[PDB]
């Protein structure tokens, strides 16, 4: 509660390739959600990476 993120990028989005990006800011704490049709917990991979 109150806290909430709004610049996503902070270095830390480098571990996102392929994925929604979301920085909580006010708990400086980086998480990123996965897009679709992808694999690994970054999503660096497409498919065929069961």
């Amino acid at each position: 509660v109150v806290s909430h993120f709004n610049d996503c990028p902070d270095s830390h989005t480098q571990f996102c390739f392929h994925g929604t990006c979301r920085f909580l800011v006010q708990e400086d704490k980086p998480a990123c959600v996965c897009h679709s049709g992808y694999v690994g917990a970054r999503c660096e991979h497409a498919d065929l990476l069961a």
